């Protein structure tokens, strides 16, 4: 099982200028949830994104796709192609936006927390993959995060 997890605005951007223009504690726990025990794989741009005191994520296997054979990770396992990462049952990929195109042909479960944002796309902003018509999705009851943005959960799958 491949599955990839994110947060997108409504326009469909997930990261500008290295990080989140947002921060919802409810998908913070949500993504713990999802992804705990199981490994994770991140481009390296996001794993940059993470600060160093909470990395490696706690309780999951760190890998770091990275084109630079020399790129150290502490904690992290890094790898230079997408494959070397999918040997266990249960594989997220949590970002970014390359990373995410990358493994979407693996991929048979997107769990997307749609953040009601107003957020225009702007030149150089990471933005979520299109999913075609294969994939077959349950959208959410709108909630109300603390930090003050309604939030739905996309629950997709496809076989
Ligand atoms: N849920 C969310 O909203 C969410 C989740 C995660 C991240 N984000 C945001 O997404 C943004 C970053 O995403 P990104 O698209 O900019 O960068 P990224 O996908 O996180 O990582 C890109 C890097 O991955 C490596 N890479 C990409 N394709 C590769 C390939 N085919 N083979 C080997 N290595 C490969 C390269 O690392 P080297 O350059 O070292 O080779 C590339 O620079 C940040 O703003 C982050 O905050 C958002
Ligand atoms: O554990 C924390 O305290 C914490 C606070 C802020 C941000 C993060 C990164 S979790 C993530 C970011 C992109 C893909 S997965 C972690
Ligand atoms: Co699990």
């Amino acid at each position: 099982m491949v599955g990839l997890i994110w947060a997108q605005a409504t326009s469909g951007v997930i990261g500008r200028g290295g990080d989140i223009p947002w921060r919802l504690p409810e998908d913070q726990a949500h993504f713990r949830e999802i992804t705990m025990g199981h490994t994770i794989v991140m481009g390296r741009r996001t794993w940059d994104s993470l600060p160093a005191k909470v990395r490696p994520l706690p309780g999951r296997r760190n890998v770091v796709l990275s084109r630079q054979a020399d790129f150290m990770a502490s904690g992290a396992e890094v790898v230079g192609s997408l494959e070397e990462a999918l040997t266990s049952p249960e594989t997220w990929v949590i970002g970014g936006g390359q990373v995410y195109a990358l493994a979407l042909p693996y991929a048979t479960r997107c769990e997307v927390t749609e953040v009601d944002i107003g957020l225009p796309r702007e030149a150089g902003d990471a933005l979520a993959p299109v999913l075609d018509e294969t994939w077959r999705g349950e959208t959410g009851e709108w909630r109300f995060s603390r930090s003050g943005l309604r939030y739905r959960l996309y629950s997709y799958h496809r076989s």
